[PDB]
């Protein structure tokens, strides 16, 4: 199954990145899991992951790092507390869930670069 | 001739860039001329430049939005005054003036990012 995600992402001065990955769906599924994996160096790492009914909002297990939004063959993602060191491939795992057969759709990931903020004069 | 320079920088968060250039070792001492294109497929377009003699100071003097310093064969770049719109490929374009032969070297490009950072109170 294709998976989209754009090729690179820049997370703002927050350390807020967002993006689509949007899926081919083969079919019509209701249930649905997202999953963000960090690839680097020649490891992969899961970030969040939500599985979601389709027409609903997304619930992740710290929801203070992912958040995300379903818009039919596509979900918003929300990327949130990076800092420079988080700067790296983030690729979006889709799977069908339900109904029968299941789907497995892996993006070429997204190169997501982030910046710290510099030193701000007090107070 | 070859001339380096990184393939990705980022700007911090004060929109300022940095990267080094660095060229082949000319045979002595030479007046080089160093200059910093924007490209924007098609558009090529000369954001700084400056000359210097090896051994001296690499000193911008065109009152553009870059300084520089110099050491050996490589050049410190720092571009100021970016924003995120400023984002996009970046060559560092050398030139090897005289005493002779005159000798071109243009880099691949520092693709730099830039993002517009939020202000502190
Ligand atoms: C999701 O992305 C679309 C564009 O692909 C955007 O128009 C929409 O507002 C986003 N949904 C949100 C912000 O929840
Ligand atoms: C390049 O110049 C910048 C600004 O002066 C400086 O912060 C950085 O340390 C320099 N990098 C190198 C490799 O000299």
């Amino acid at each position: 199954m294709h998976v989209a995600q754009p090729a690179v992402v820049l997370a703002s001065s927050r350390g807020i990145a967002s993006f689509v990955c949007e899926y081919a769906s083969p079919g019509k599924a209701t249930e649905v899991r997202v999953t963000v994996l960090r690839q680097a160096d020649s490891q992969v790492t899961e970030v969040c992951a939500a599985t979601y009914m389709m027409g609903n909002e997304l619930t992740f297990l710290d929801d203070s790092i992912c958040t995300g939004t379903s818009s039919g063959n596509q979900v918003n993602l929300t990327i949130q507390g990076l800092r420079a060191m988080d700067t790296g491939l983030y690729i979006c795992k889709v799977e069908l869930m339900y109904p029968p057969p299941y789907y497995l759709g892996i993006g070429n990931g997204t190169q997501i670069y982030v910046i710290d903020p510099e030193p701000c004069p007090d107070s």
